[PDB]
């Protein structure tokens, strides 16, 4: 049991501690400014940004990274670790191989129609389900990319206090996007979550902050086959302020953490929007799918498989993925500035919600089993 589940984080140490440990990497990534932007939105949910110096081609400028959380420290750490994760993903001429000994079938990654399957640059990764090395396309690992195999994305990029922690987060993200992808294909999302029985009072606190600012919040269950809670927080802003509909999605072994991460996601999208009208018929479509519901469950009804131990958590996931024919769980260590940072790749997991050009022929069948 190496996980401190205090308040709203599920990490090996407190966010305060993490913030302390990362100061040097913060200087290495060239951070200019770390600003709280909680009071940009009427909801008063902690959201931060980090700006950092970045040179593209020859032109220097600024890159921004947001962070979210149920308290200030979490959100500040979140923006920092978000920034480190991104910096660490750049492209590393020393991690690339040209004649791979063990190349993955690129087809398994789910390829767009325009995919250049003639992959020149590979990267050695570790399949932790099969305890083997496996070579994966650089396009699947780094960000940003040329986009030859597929359009570059950040799905599966995570940083963390140690490697396992980074791996767990990235795995939960992959699961989240896969489940959301299936949700995107469903005609209706029928099951509402009633959060009243939450042991963690931060859930009630976050709903209230939404209600008091005139934002209705509805929680929907998007959990897939793996019994790893995936939750959508659907927000409708009925105030004078210019935002309306949001939707943020959270995933975790603990259903309550999934819920919190969904709530804080909405918070982050709102603030990043604010740092800057749906036609009837579309609104009607959105109402029927995202707002209406058939059934309602309690948090108590949802699976909870968190064992508050990284090894036990990963074991559970590895086994669950494996059980359901998702037979590889691949990571690539992307540490650059002395903080843990990974790419996780789980072949066959959908990414459609992030890249509409990528959808496998298995998605339909999975949608029918899970929904109708
Ligand atoms: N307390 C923490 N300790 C170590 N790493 C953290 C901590 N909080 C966040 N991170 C890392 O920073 C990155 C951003 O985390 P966060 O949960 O805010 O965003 P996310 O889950 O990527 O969702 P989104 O970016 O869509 O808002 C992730 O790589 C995460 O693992």
């Amino acid at each position: 049991m190496d996980i401190k589940y205090k308040l709203a984080s599920y990490r090996i140490c407190s966010p305060e501690e993490t913030f302390e440990k990362i100061q040097e990497a913060l200087k290495k990534i060239e951070t200019v400014e770390i600003k709280n932007i909680q009071h940009l939105d009427k909801v008063n949910i902690p959201v931060y940004y980090l700006k950092r110096r970045v040179v593209v081609d020859g032109k220097e400028g600024i890159a921004i990274h947001y962070g979210k959380g149920a308290n200030d420290i979490q959100a500040k750490v979140s923006a920092c670790m978000e920034a480190i994760e991104r910096f660490s993903a750049s492209y590393d001429k020393n991690k690339v191989k040209e004649k791979p000994d063990n190349p993955i079938n690129v087809e398994d990654l789910i390829l767009p129609q325009y995919a250049d399957k003639n992959v020149k640059e590979w990267v050695e990764g570790i399949d932790i389900i099969n305890n083997e090395t496996i070579d994966v396309p650089a396009d699947a690992v780094f960000y940003p990319t040329s986009g030859k195999l597929f359009r570059g994305n950040t799905n599966g990029l995570a940083s963390g206090n140690n490697l396992d922690e980074a791996i767990l987060h990235a795995t939960l993200e992959i699961i989240e996007r896969d489940a959301w992808s299936l949700a995107d294909l469903a005609r209706k999302i029928p099951t509402k979550i009633n959060p009243e029985d939450a042991k963690n009072p931060l859930i009630h606190e976050l709903i209230e902050k939404y209600e008091k600012a005139g934002v209705k919040i509805i929680l929907k269950d998007l959990t897939s086959e793996f019994e790893i809670p995936v939750v959508a927080a659907i927000s409708d802003d009925l105030s004078k302020n210019p935002l309306m509909l949001c939707v943020g999605v959270g995933c975790h072994l603990h259903p309550e953490i999934a819920i919190l991460r969904a709530l804080t996601e909405v918070a982050q999208s709102r603030a990043s929007q604010l740092h800057g009208k749906i036609p009837y018929e579309r609104l009607k479509r959105i109402h029927r799918k995202w707002f209406e519901f058939e059934g309602e469950i309690n948090i108590a009804d949802m699976p909870n498989n968190a064992r508050y131990d990284l090894k036990k958590d990963l074991k559970f996931i590895k086994d669950k993925l494996s059980e359901f024919g998702f037979d590889k769980l691949i990571y690539v260590d992307l540490n650059k500035v002395g903080v843990d940072a990974v790419r996780v790749i789980i072949p066959k997991m959908e990414v459609y919600t992030i890249d509409r050009d990528r959808l496998s022929r298995r998605a339909f069948e999975r949608v029918k089993k899970l929904y109708y």
